[PDB]
């Protein structure tokens, strides 16, 4: 674990992250997709062996020693308000086992279904909350990755609010 686990939000390439492990903003099918999905295919491609998984859903798959968890938020424009809800936070409960079996002391994150997937609206609060209710009882140091300048703004109000 990390020695006093904490959350920080930089607005740069996930691909350029400095920590132990990456979250790939998944697609179902393993396939290189957009936006986040698109980066970590440039960086790490192996990892994209067998990584196809269903929604509310990770798998890690491993680009060297380096551990590429793929997890798979619903696309908004298919699921209801209300299913979409529950494969969110689905998602993200996947991403703490992942990290915790790992033993990693910190993973790169971006904030899942708010780009392409997002059904057009702005999901930041309800992404972001869904991740710190399950990263919450981690003890990883948790990088969340944008790349708006006002998103960045509000992660990290939501991040010093709760300390
Ligand atoms: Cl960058
Ligand atoms: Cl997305
Ligand atoms: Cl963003």
């Amino acid at each position: 674990g990390a020695m006093a686990p904490s959350y920080r939000v930089k607005r740069m390439d996930i691909a350029k992250n400095d920590e132990e492990c990456v979250v790939n903003a998944a697609n179902p099918r393993g396939l290189p997709g957009d936006g986040v999905c698109k980066a970590v295919y440039k960086k790490w491609p192996e990892s994209f062996k067998n990584s196809a998984t269903p929604v509310g859903t990770a798998k890690t798959v491993m680009c060297g020693t380096y551990p590429v968890i793929h997890a798979v938020g619903p696309n908004f424009s298919n699921y209801t308000e209300s299913e979409g809800d529950r494969e969110l936070a689905a998602a993200y409960r996947e991403v703490a086992k992942e990290v915790t079996r790992l033993g990693v002391n910190s993973v790169a994150i971006p904030l899942l279904s708010t780009g392409v997937y997002s059904g057009g609206k702005d999901r930041l609060t309800q992404s972001l909350n869904h991740l710190f209710t399950a990263m919450d009882s981690t003890d990883a140091d948790v990088v969340i990755y944008c790349r708006d300048k006002e998103w960045e703004k509000k992660i990290s109000e939501a991040i010093q609010m709760r300390t």
